[PDB]
């Protein structure tokens, strides 16, 4: 026996202490590099290389870096694996220059999940892109193409955009990208499909606002009236819409009867209200209002009603429509709260609110929801007496409400493009 660690030291196979070089020590089978002042490193990186704790080289296998704040991959010779791919643990991996490992970010055709695993056979909708993209079972994106994905189709254009609300070829792609193989109602008419997906055959339909025999109506897509000559026209509004830039040039174009407008949600004032009120109330425009709760309790609900009532006085709002409580299947944007589920907590939540606008001196004040709610999670004779606005984008409302009598809106579509306004806005039928 000749060479040997003595403390932080190596002494070398003649009687000399190593000095800034790599040695490699038969007893452990690993690499070791000595610094200028004698001593191993450990815990720290020498050029390509990463001496773990105690000194030892690694190799095949991965380091977390807890200054670089990244994984790092140290290949077969040490050294770390940099512009380029990897195949560890039977998953792809891409590591970028200097030798950070790719995570939840693109690599060409290719994405990396936070893990840093190649996807494969994946959906991806990208916020950076605005879209969803599927990955295939090679990892490339599908481009140009269709894919059968959990049993149904969806066509991939180019760049691999998913397809939505439009045609390719003989087949349409609906709005959550999945060929239609029943019926669509689009364009003033219905669109027949076979249930393999190909167009058989389109009717014109007498849908929406018609103006017949001198009078106006309001037609769904099954082409029933819904009310009488007297159907109102009702949008809603929120800082979605962006800044209205001619009020006047909305109602008339468009023959609007009335506006609910946002006042915000639980906690935030809606960024256009103070402009929407002062220009509706100026013009003499009919309105209601909408808050969009993410109450939880009771507390929550009478926070919500304070809210309410110190809008309305702040901006001197003239009511000709309700005071909306606008209940959803609500979620936190970071995911951490949602909604309660059970319909005994939402029957405490909404009479809270209803009852402390009430006692505000506030009388025309009602719920607002979506059919499916309605018919689940708000199906309770304590909700539903307070429900005469509901939501749902379908053919026919199709939907009775025993406990409400009176006049009330289908809000039945969220896709209506309207003179003076810029993107969809929301329209509803009052009657
Ligand atoms: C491997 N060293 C000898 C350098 C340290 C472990 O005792
Ligand atoms: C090159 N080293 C000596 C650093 C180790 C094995 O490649
Ligand atoms: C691996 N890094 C390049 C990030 C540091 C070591 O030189
Ligand atoms: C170590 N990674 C998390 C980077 C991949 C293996 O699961
Ligand atoms: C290594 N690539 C990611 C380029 C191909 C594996 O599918
Ligand atoms: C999927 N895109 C082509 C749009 C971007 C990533 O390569
Ligand atoms: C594209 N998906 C099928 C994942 C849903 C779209 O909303
Ligand atoms: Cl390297
Ligand atoms: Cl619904």
């Amino acid at each position: 026996a000749a060479a040997y660690w003595d403390g932080d030291y190596y002494v070398k196979d003649d009687g000399s202490k190593a000095q800034s070089e790599w040695i490699f020590d038969n007893y452990y089978k690993a690499w070791f590099y000595i610094n200028s002042d004698g001593r191993y490193s450990q815990n720290e990186w020498h050029g390509n290389y990463y001496l773990k704790s105690g000194g030892y080289m690694a190799q095949n296998e991965w380091i977390y870096d807890s200054n670089y704040k990244s994984w790092f991959y140290l290949k077969s010779d040490g050294a770390y694996a940099h512009q380029e791919w990897q195949l560890i643990g039977n998953k792809w991996y891409y590591f970028k220059k200097w030798g950070y490992m790719a995570k939840s970010q693109w690599q060409g055709s290719y994405f990396l999940n936070g893990q840093g695993a190649m996807i494969q056979n994946e959906w991806l909708y990208d916020p950076a892109y605005s879209a969803y993209f599927y990955l295939k079972s090679d990892g490339t994106y599908a481009n140009q193409e269709w894919q059968k994905v959990g049993g149904k189709w969806y066509y991939f254009k180019k760049w691999g955009y998913m397809a939505r609300n439009e045609w390719q070829g003989n087949y349409y792609l609906t709005g959550s990208g999945a060929m239609a193989t029943d019926e669509v109602i689009m364009d003033g008419a219905r669109y027949i499909f076979a249930a393999s997906g190909e167009l058989k055959e389109k009717k014109d339909l007498n849908v929406g606002w018609v103006h017949r025999d001198g009078k106006r109506y309001f037609f769904n897509n099954r082409e029933e009236q819904v009310g009488t000559e007297h159907a109102k026209k009702i949008i809603d509004i929120s800082e979605h819409n962006g800044r209205i830039n001619d009020w006047k040039k909305v109602i008339d174009e468009n023959e609007v009867d009335g506006v609910i407008v946002r006042l915000g949600y639980s906690g935030k004032e809606d960024k256009e209200l103070a402009h929407n009120i002062k220009e509706l109330n100026r013009l003499g425009i009919p309105y209601g209002v909408y808050l969009y709760t993410y109450a939880e309790n009771e507390t929550d609900a009478e926070n919500d009603a304070k809210q309410t009532i110190e809008l309305i006085k702040k901006y001197n709002m003239n009511l000709s429509y309700p005071i909306y409580y606008d209940v959803e299947n609500w979620e936190y944007v970071n995911k951490s709260k949602r909604a309660p589920s059970d319909t005994d907590t939402w029957v405490k939540i909404i009479n809270k609110y209803m009852d402390t606008m009430k006692q505000a001196g506030y009388q025309n004040v009602y719920v607002y929801s979506y059919r499916s709610l309605l018919q689940t999670r708000l199906k309770h004779p304590d909700i539903l007496k307070h429900v005469n606005w509901v939501a749902a984008y379908t053919n026919a409302l199709e939907w009775e409400n025993p406990y409400y009598s009176g006049e009330k809106g289908w809000q039945y579509t969220s896709s209506e493009y309207m003179k003076g306004i810029q993107g969809r806005v929301d329209v509803s039928v009052w009657y």
